[PDB]
């Protein structure tokens, strides 16, 4: 695998959101990753509606601002035949009614989502040598919450609580990164992003292995 990941070089990573005061990440984190295979797969960015997932993808286990679950939202997109824009199914960090005629608004599809082997940073970063990939980890602690540069080691719980999207990994210093997407909008971390400490083994650093899905389109 390559030694140096970073899916922002290519132009597979919108701009960063901020979900607000709504526990939607799971939505964010879904988004992310179906904006970064449709650039991989098709050449064009999209930003695209983390509203749509709120509103339209409930379920018994996602419940809109009450948390959810990226692999609900990617069966959504499956189930529906795709997903709007940003722009036209706007963020309101919200629960709203879903709108019907824009959920029939659909400019991009995915055809499957996979879910990464548990607790294994190999084949995450098998994963990440593709394109980014979803995942939750505990963001809850003090540290994550007012971390602002370098690599973060810790401490950090297990129990994933919060859904983000690495969008890269690489080294500096002799010390191994994933670069994680997080959607607390720009003036938290390195500019809405956080690198990770990467190859500690187990479920990950801060649990970041122990929940890892990305979506799948068949042609490239």
């Amino acid at each position: 695998l390559p030694d140096y990941v970073d899916w922002r070089s290519s132009g597979a990573v919108v701009d960063i959101k901020d979900q607000g005061q709504c526990g939607s990440c799971w939505a964010f984190s879904t988004i992310a990753a179906v904006e970064g295979i449709n650039k991989i797969a098709t050449g064009d960015l999209i930003s695209l509606s983390e509203q749509e997932l709120v509103d339209c993808g409930r379920t018994q286990n996602t419940r809109g601002c009450d948390g959810g679950f990226m692999t609900d939202g990617f069966q959504f997109i499956i189930n529906n035949g795709g997903i709007n824009t940003e722009a036209n199914y706007p963020y309101t960090a919200e629960e709203g009614q879903c709108n019907l005629d824009l959920q029939q608004e659909k400019y991009v599809s995915i055809d499957t989502y996979e879910n990464v082997p548990y607790n294994n940073e190999w084949a995450l970063q098998t994963a990440v040598a593709y394109q980014p990939v979803s995942v939750a980890l505990e963001a809850a602690g003090y540290n994550f919450q007012h971390y602002s540069s370098g690599i973060f080691t810790g401490p950090c719980g297990t129990a994933v609580d919060h859904a983000v999207t690495i969008v890269g990994y690489g080294t500096e210093g002799g010390i191994d990164y994933w670069i994680v997407k997080n959607s607390w909008g720009t003036t938290w971390g390195e500019e809405g992003y956080m690198r990770i400490q990467r190859n500690v083994g187990g479920v990950g650093q801060c649990g970041i292995a122990k929940k890892a899905s990305y979506p799948v389109k068949y042609y490239n």
